[PDB]
RNA sequence: UUUUUUUUUUUU
């Protein structure tokens, strides 16, 4: 057939006008048409192609009609370097933008796109770290387009989708697109992606831009810029070749620096304070490492009684009602004792000045203990120069920095990335689950210790996640490896679900998963805590911290139907519960359920009994074990770790001998946030892989016929059994026998 | 009453 070629090469050559998607399944349904055999069918097909080709050619010429009107806000420095970065982006693959606060570059940045004429064969995927942060800068470019969100710009974050046909500019988190990943791998949806917020360095950020580096052979038609501040945008030129960079100025006050070093740490506080009120009665910002440290200064500052003062506190995990106390209203005089939350996060309103002790802590995984360790360190010389930005904002502020200059010259330029300091584990589950085994050819923007990723591969086989092809460092997962991937929680969590199919428990352990794949919803405001306790207490399980999170969701859930939507955001204020952490709490669970139930997994109608819920559980936990000292409320875990039980547990007063904890994290002490009992009987039908046997005191017994030795198993050292007399001859015959022989 | 409290966040 050469006359059938011929509608089959013009049809093709159609095809070139289409968006993406559809230029690729068309493409390849094509290739298989001329497998079946009949002519008289081939012209058939053609011609119902050609009608669904008609179809997508006319989308992308009714997709143009929607083409807003551009728009360039004249307050914003960006819209003059507009005519130089839009050069640079219709001729360089990959260009990159840094400015500073002020410049706007974020929101602008996805109206010259479409000004290039990008967004309408493919969607304009816009990045950003922070849920809010892709919902609002959204409905910003919405705003300045006199359209609505959802519409010509829409957000996608994990629960909301916000995106129509005619959407051209795709806000989302940055772990929205590595979920979309799996799905298209080459991303075929998107013309042109923009990674922003790019210098916070998150592990998500940093798989983005070696993921990007790959793909960007196999995908020629689509262009690629990455955002950031002005900090290191060197380092994202050198990783895409050598991407040309453009910087745009900010709008921001003059900032003054002053370095005072030297309850010492306490009174240098104090002495800021001081200076400060001489020269202006304005807010002061100081920035707080802890509750325990902003409760300590809260409490000093309040002791002294300033006359024309309020002291007001600022931290992640506070009531979302009185964390937006913040943001209502400048009266008299402001303090604000606040954490990292307004350093990135949240920009406190109505600063003048900023108080920078120079402290915080950090996220560090110790590979020696193999643990996650919070150390309070001194910041780096760009977390510095952040903290002294927030201070800027409508008026001259000035600085004041608590420590000397050769100190802040001596500390490093940049904060460590974070897939240099925690566990790789669920990165190379994930990378293993596209087919990128080998992860020394990755091409990281900063590969990790090769020390530290071996952990994580240790810890996807503590999972039965991961195997070798017999290859040398190129890794294939195992069945179940992929389902721990189809599961969008931790690892370990993610492990405790699937165990728990094999007994009667996938409803409790996707509510105790989801439950701990977010922040505590019980609150425990700093005033009224023991009030918040007796609240908190009601659900507390005798040993196990674990089913508190299975009465708490029952009750919820029975309350949330049983009264209005409005009294029930009034029983979440009145039983200290972040309404919006229920919420999402159940979102997850709804989740789960969606992929468990995909995978044919069933899920119970009955409550389940104690141990079955916690053998699944302990599934996860396996390096979370730890035996309690004799006569000592300490307890010693995996390899020869010692950590102690956290004081707001369930079963801290009455610590069993057994324990399996959710969390262990070192601070002062190493602490097992949620715990509960266990049967060390558990632990041995489920640590095959891990058990180590050692055979003691061999001797022969007449009466049996054979020899006797004494067996003590041990998972990362722990004794699930101190010693059982077994017939050493049937464990291992020949030995036995090679002892009889030589007489021992 | 024998141990008294943990930075910021993202999704298949
Ligand atoms: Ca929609």
């Amino acid at each position: 057939t050469e006359q059938q070629k011929l509608t089959f090469t013009a049809l093709q050559q159609r095809l070139d006008s289409l968006m993406l998607r559809d230029r690729l399944r068309f493409s390849r349904r094509l290739h298989g048409v001329k497998k079946v055999k009949n002519p008289d069918a081939q012209q058939a097909i053609f011609q119902e192609m050609a009608k669904e080709i008609d179809q997508a050619a006319g989308k992308v010429l009714l997709r143009e009609a929607a083409r807003p009107e551009i728009t360039y806000p004249d307050n914003l420095p960006v819209s003059q370097k507009k005519q130089d970065i839009l050069e640079a982006i219709r001729d360089h693959q990959v260009v990159i933008v840094a400015g500073e606060t002020g410049s706007g570059k974020t929101t602008q940045l996805p109206k010259i796109c479409m000004e290039l004429g990008r967004g309408i064969k493919g969607l304009i995927g816009h990045t950003q770290p922070r849920r809010l942060a892709a919902r609002t800068v959204a409905n910003r470019i919405a705003e300045e387009l006199k359209t609505e969100p959802g519409g010509c710009i829409g957000y996608k974050v994990r629960f909301s989708d916000h995106v129509s046909d005619n959407t051209m500019v795709k806000l989302m988190t940055d772990g929205i697109l590595l979920a979309e990943i799996q799905q298209d791998r080459l991303l075929m949806q998107y013309d042109t992606i923009i990674i922003d917020e790019a210098h916070e360095r998150s592990l998500n950020i940093d798989f983005l831009l070696g993921y990007l580096k790959e793909l960007l052979p196999r995908r020629p038609d689509l262009k690629i810029i990455i955002t950031s501040a002005t900090i290191d945008p060197e380092r994202f030129s050198r990783h895409f070749n050598n991407a040309p960079i453009i910087e745009v100025s900010g709008r921001t006050y003059p900032v003054e620096v002053r370095y005072r070093p030297i309850r010492d740490q306490l009174q240098a506080i104090f002495d800021a304070v001081d200076e400060l009120s001489q020269e202006s009665h304005g807010d002061i910002l100081i920035f707080m490492s802890g509750e325990r440290e902003i409760r300590d200064t809260a409490d000093a500052l309040n002791k002294l009684n300033l006359r024309h003062t309020e002291i007001l506190p600022l931290y992640a995990r506070l009531s979302n009602s009185e964390q937006n106390r913040v943001f209502q209203s400048h009266s008299g005089r402001r303090i604000v004792l606040a954490t990292n939350v307004a350093e990135t996060s949240l920009t406190v309103p109505g600063i003048k000045y900023v108080i920078d002790p120079g402290t915080a802590r950090i996220s560090r995984y110790s590979y020696r203990t193999k643990v996650q360790r919070l150390p309070i360190e001194p910041i780096s010389q760009a977390s510095a120069n952040q903290r002294k930005g927030r201070c800027g904002r409508v008026s001259e502020g000035i600085c004041i920095r608590l420590y000397s200059e050769d100190d802040f010259l001596s500390r490093p330029e940049f904060t460590d990335p974070e897939i240099l300091r925690t566990n790789l584990a669920s990165v190379i589950l994930q990378m293993t689950a596209l087919g990128l085994g080998d992860i020394a050819a990755f091409p990281f923007v900063e590969a990790p210790d090769k020390r530290n990723i071996q952990d994580g591969v240790r810890l996807l086989e503590e999972l039965g996640a991961i195997t070798t092809d017999e290859q040398a460092s190129a890794y294939k997962l195992t069945p179940l490896g992929r389902q721990l991937s189809q599961l969008p929680v931790d690892p370990r969590l993610a492990r405790m679900v699937l165990e728990a199919q094999k007994h009667g428990c996938v409803r409790e352990a996707m509510i105790i998963t989801s439950a701990l794949s977010i922040q505590d919803p019980r609150e425990r405001p700093m005033d009224k805590q023991q009030a918040s306790d007796e609240k908190h207490r009601r659900f507390h399980d005798k040993e196990s911290d674990f089913l508190a999170f299975v009465n708490l969701w029952n009750y919820l859930g029975e309350q949330q139907k049983a009264l209005s939507s409005n009294a029930f955001r009034r029983l979440c204020r009145t039983d200290y519960l972040n309404y919006l952490r229920v919420r999402e709490w159940q979102d997850i669970y709804t989740q789960l359920r969606q992929v468990v139930k995909e995978l044919g997994i069933p899920v119970n109608s009955e409550p389940a009994e104690y141990r079955e819920i916690h053998i699944a559980l302990l599934t996860g936990l396996l390096s979370h074990i730890g035996m309690k000292d004799a006569d000592k409320q300490e307890y010693t875990g995996a390899r020869n770790a010692r950590f102690s039980i956290f004081p707001g547990s369930g079963l801290f007063k009455k610590p069993p001998k057994w324990v399996m904890v959710a969390e262990l994290v070192e601070t002062s002490r190493l602490w097992g946030r949620i715990a509960a009992r266990i049967d060390p009987e558990w632990v041995e039908p489920v640590a095959q892989h891990l058990i180590k046997r050692t055979y003691s005191e061999p001797h022969w017994e007449r009466a049996q016929g054979a020899v006797m030795a004494t067996e003590k198993v041990t998972v990362y050292g722990l004794p699930i059994v101190a010693a059982r007399k077994v017939n050493y001859s049937q464990i291992d015959p020949a030995l036995c026998r090679e002892l009889f022989i030589r007489h021992a």
